[PDB]
């Protein structure tokens, strides 16, 4: 279903896979911090990977939706990680002291491993 | 009174200057956030200027309640100047685009010149 499938996504042993295709920043920012809190969030699903592979820089709009979903998760005590930052995104990650807050993984399956134990 | 003054700020000419003395970051920018929205921003003062000058650095947090701010003034046809970001903060501002979105001036004087036209 479209509006269930807004952007793409996969879920794989409790865990919210999301692989945003297309660039992630003031346009789209609320729309996708929207459809994770409706879908996911609100629904219990707070073990949440967000995979950034196709996602080409961030900027301050995808950093405070970044930090919603962090403070949800924080708040009820489930699993977020960032995945696959390319240089960009990560340079903003590490000046931003995100990398400090939060789990970035190179690959998925670095992450699946954490997730597990 | 104490709470009206949490943070430091003065009023000239229906614009709010908002001049935190430490660091806005994870541990306080929750409280920041609110209390701007409290006794300001619900209160339709939506003219605000942010001083920067004694802020060392900021974080993915202070970034969102920026954000938060932006979003609130622009919806409300107001406005939002930072002033006097140091290197580390413009840089931060620089990379995530928010100079591209929101008015940045070196002084208050500067400021308020434009906020009078
Ligand atoms: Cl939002
Ligand atoms: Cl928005
Ligand atoms: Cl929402
Ligand atoms: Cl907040
Ligand atoms: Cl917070
Ligand atoms: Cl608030």
């Amino acid at each position: 279903h479209h509006h269930h499938h807004m952007f793409p996504y996969k879920i794989v042993d409790d865990v919210v896979i999301l692989m945003p295709n297309k660039e992630l920043n003031i346009e789209n920012a609320h729309l996708f911090k929207k459809w994770v809190f409706d879908e996911f969030l609100n629904k219990g699903y707070n073990k949440i990977f967000l995979v950034l592979s196709d996602v080409e820089s961030i900027d301050s709009f995808s950093l405070g939706v970044i930090v919603n979903i962090l403070k949800s998760i924080s708040s009820s005590g489930g699993f977020f990680a960032l995945v696959s930052p390319n240089e960009k995104v990560e340079r903003v990650l590490s000046l931003t002291n995100l990398d400090r807050i939060v789990k970035i993984y190179d690959t998925i399956s670095e992450a699946m491993e954490e997730v597990r134990r």
